[PDB]
């Protein structure tokens, strides 16, 4: 038995978390799996990996890559009838697939910040070329609009911590600051704490800061970030399960969505 | 074209940057990638992860797991004539090899130390069940017994940050305040930093800390950590064309040692 994981780098913490549940999984199953990182940027990038993922005679596919509608449709069609299942697209896209809850993680951390009485707030997206980023700072606009606050500021890094620590430095030397910020992941939450503190303000008492993914290194950030839990090892376990029960035509045909919950800690407190 | 790759988790940083520098490399010189996440702990479960990767018929071997001296020779001849490159042993076993320098990455922990006057230094060093943990530490001791220097207290951390906080803080706890600690690697570092704040004390003016690994994520912590830089992009894509090398014989047989650095950053001030 041998599958084929298509995915971004392992160099970013969220990928290789899944892909190593995916591996440990797959070694629980007895199914071998042939690993291609795409050159990133483009569908047409993601097409090669699953052109040299079949010609190793795969029987099932994992895209761990981040696709929109279209580009995921049109890499599910380079399948060929192999089973393809996608970890990093809409959920509104008419593929098999199995991602977080953009929808719940965003309004987590909008209402804890307006529940805190937040009302200046800034947002640090992740890098909008992949779709996780954009369904994240949709969502958090969608939610902040719901009640009646404009953010005083968005910026986009790439997340890394570096470009959390950039774009918040230049957010505060622009003389903008927020009592609180929404963050696309934790590294760049990371980035964005070092800002505040160098900038001689204190994390969460003077600027709250929510993070998202809950990596293991979050809770020992100082001081530790309140953050939003997506289960990687949940979601790389469940699809090699899933990629299984398709190929046996005993799954089903769509979208899964996993929830995912708020960790509070010590990086949010009332303005 | 296919290689396979035994590793141990990729929910480890450094496991993940390796292997991503691998499946880049194989990728560019159009090599597809079998990849097998050892159950951990023992030649045994290396032994089968071999196994599984031979019978993919895979032409070449990346051993990507913690051996000692006997295991690794173990692994090796469990590798059926197919050429193996190891990336986790000591420069001293018998087989072909890429480490990173351990003596000089050890070397330049202690000496900044000593050198900014530190003399009640305390060790953390990494689990040792992993043949990189152990010659750190050894490394450790060897260049503090070097320079006169008895460290008043060592511990033993599990690679995680939280490990580096309990550890830590037990140290303190008891009434053991080093002016400086040598830290096995970054993570453990941040939960060692998080200790020793929560404690009411100064990283950098009431204790130095000193990492390894030098993650992107160092760059950022609070405040940034001085540690010693591994490149593991160079590894996994050295170890890349290496492995072909020796698949056409053309390549050697034996070890090769790669540098190392000092990066000195802001948490390591005379005591």
């Amino acid at each position: 038995l041998l599958i084929g994981v298509a995915t971004s780098s392992l160099a970013l913490h969220a990928p290789s978390q899944i892909v190593a549940a995916i591996l440990s999984r797959a070694d629980q199953l007895g199914a071998s799996v042939v690993v291609s990182m795409v050159e990133r940027s483009g569908v047409e990038a993601c097409k090669t990996a699953v052109h040299n993922l079949l010609a190793q005679r795969v029987s099932g596919l994992i895209i761990n890559y981040p696709l929109d509608d279209q580009d995921a449709i049109a890499v599910e069609a380079a399948c060929t009838n192999v089973p393809a299942l996608f970890l990093d697209v809409s959920d509104q896209t008419p593929i098999n697939s199995i991602i977080f809850s953009h929808e719940d993680g965003t309004r987590l951390g909008v209402e804890h910040l307006v529940a805190l009485g937040h009302q200046q707030i800034a947002l640090l997206a992740g890098p909008l070329s992949s779709v996780s980023a954009r369904l994240r700072l949709a969502g958090w606009h969608k939610y902040l609009t719901r009640n009646q606050i404009q953010p005083i500021a968005e910026r986009e890094g790439d997340w890394s911590a570096m470009s959390g620590f950039q774009q918040t430095m230049q957010m505060l030397n622009e003389g903008i600051v927020p009592t609180a910020m929404l963050v696309a992941n934790d590294q760049m939450a990371l980035g964005a704490m070092r800002a505040i503190t160098e900038s001689g303000l204190r994390v969460g008492a003077d600027i709250s800061v929510v993070g998202y993914d809950d990596t293991e290194d979050s809770s020992c950030y100082i001081p530790p970030l309140t953050t939003i839990k997506q289960d990687f090892r949940l979601l790389g376990q469940t699809s090699v399960d899933r990629l299984l029960q398709l190929s046996q035509g005993q799954a089903v045909k769509g979208n899964q969505l996993l929830p995912v919950s708020l960790v509070k800690r010590k990086t949010t407190l009332a303005p």
